[PDB]
């Protein structure tokens, strides 16, 4: 359980109290404080972009399987039926 | 759909104005950041859900591994029975 859209969600809170604030909080602990959860979240955003390159070529090996399955079975239906 | 390129972006930005290389600190650029910011988490929560198929797919896999397993060995108990 990744808390980093909570961080992001975190940040773009206070992101929106200094806009409301007509820039005051753009202090450098606070722009680095949002900056650094800016970094977490853009971490997690990259291995995820990665990870979901992996799903299409998950269900293309499912198919293969199916498939391999499917060849298994016949074989099994025609001897059992002689 | 780009917004890792968006987050990426409006973290440059961000380290631009606190470094102090001539990035605009205005209210309109920290407008700019924020709404890449919000972006780049409707994106997140997109991809937290998405990445949750993975474990589901791979037990698929699994089952599909095991359930060729036991059709081999029914086979070659059945081409047994062929030659009787």
């Amino acid at each position: 359980m990744s808390d980093a859209s909570d961080m992001l969600a975190a940040a773009l809170e206070q992101m929106d109290g200094i806009i409301a604030g007509s820039g005051s909080g753009s202090s450098p602990m606070h722009l680095q404080h949002i900056r650094e959860q800016m970094a977490i979240a853009l971490k997690r955003l990259k291995e995820l972009e990665e990870q979901v390159r992996t799903i299409p070529v998950l269900q293309v090996k499912i198919s293969v399987l199916q498939e391999e399955k499917r060849q298994l079975v016949s074989q099994l239906k025609n001897q059992r039926a002689a």
